[PDB]
């Protein structure tokens, strides 16, 4: 046996293939899928840029969800997020969170012993 | 038989509020609450805290947490972050950081695995 260095399994279709299977069993063919992407992206035309940015946001934002990749991406975004419209992104989020708040949480907490509790403080 | 607070009620008034976290937290969930906290804490702070709190709630929130699916919220917002140019550089960096996991993390478990050994005798 003689052995492969990580930067040829990449730059090797064949290769980086069967990689791709070893880490579909342990269910993270999306690392692999995400890399190839981001490759393909940096050597394609710029006609190409839109379609394909949009193609890996649905596939490995939305449809799947690395934490690595998300850390990355909102550390790179973060001045373009929240530079000026901090109040306004936030509020928004706000709002979403209330809204799981009201119709998921509220009404289990309501049936709680903690909210019971609380209720049976007349001292 | 019981006083019923509205979902309002609770989130206006520290004690209730308090209570509801402690509930959540039992669940792992306390970071709900903690996020709805620091962004009502915002909006009504003084502008000179401002770009420092947004920076600190940023890194909490979006970057060292994983309890709140952000991005349900943004979709169009980080999108508009991701086109042309900026899209290129951004994608560039995340790979980077991923093929950095994909060298420290997997390839060395993958160089062991019968999947390598397949490959080598062909």
């Amino acid at each position: 046996q003689k052995i492969l260095q990580f930067e040829d399994i990449m730059t090797n279709p064949f290769y980086r293939e069967r990689f791709g299977t070893y880490m579909e069993r342990i269910d993270k063919r999306a690392l692999v899928g995400f890399w190839e992407s981001a490759e393909h992206l940096k050597n394609a035309n710029k006609s190409e840029i839109p379609q394909l940015v949009s193609e890996m946001y649905q596939n490995f934002f939305v449809e799947s969800k690395e934490i690595s990749v998300e850390k990355s991406l909102y550390k790179e975004i973060q001045q373009c997020l929240v530079g000026n419209r901090g109040i306004e992104v936030f509020s928004k989020i706000q709002a979403d969170v209330s809204e799981v708040l009201r119709e998921r949480y509220y009404p289990s907490f309501l049936v709680s012993d903690l909210y019971e509790k609380l209720m049976r403080e007349e001292e």
